[PDB]
């Protein structure tokens, strides 16, 4: 269903997922809520990515140990259980950025995206070409 241009991949140590269009850090709040903040000093924006298989990764918060996940409705949420919804297809974009496609919802092109206001974009609304789907893993 999708191209296989992978990013150099950085799973060695925790990182911050910085989003282009709005300029936020993907944040997984303790209550399971997902959104974004320009607070680089927020202890909930630090995430540890690990490769499930080639091109496939997990996104876990090092602070609370929650997994980023997308539900059957296209809404992102924090998960404390490793279900089939925590899998994301990690892919290079515009040659320099990273994008994440819900593995379970890959055939529908549901990416991980943050709006300029810092709220998460529901899957169906995201799509190729939006700055909302661009991320860049910056050091912690």
């Amino acid at each position: 269903h999708h191209h296989f241009n992978l990013p150099p991949g950085n799973y060695k140590k925790p990182v911050l997922l910085y989003c282009s269009n709005g300029g936020h850090f993907l944040r997984i709040l303790p209550d399971g809520t997902v959104d974004g903040t320009r607070d680089r000093s927020d202890q909930h924006i630090q995430l540890q990515l690990s490769a499930e298989s080639v091109g496939e990764v997990y996104i876990k918060s090092t602070e609370t140990g929650q997994y980023l996940a997308m539900d059957t409705d296209g809404l992102l949420y924090g998960s404390q259980t490793p279900n089939e919804e925590i899998l994301f297809l990690e892919r290079l974009e515009e040659n320099h950025y990273n994008t994440y496609i819900s593995k379970k919802h890959a055939e529908k092109n549901w990416f991980v995206g943050l709006k300029k206001n810092g709220s998460v974009k529901r899957g169906p609304r995201t799509h190729y070409g939006q700055k909302a789907i661009l991320f860049l893993p910056l050091p912690v």
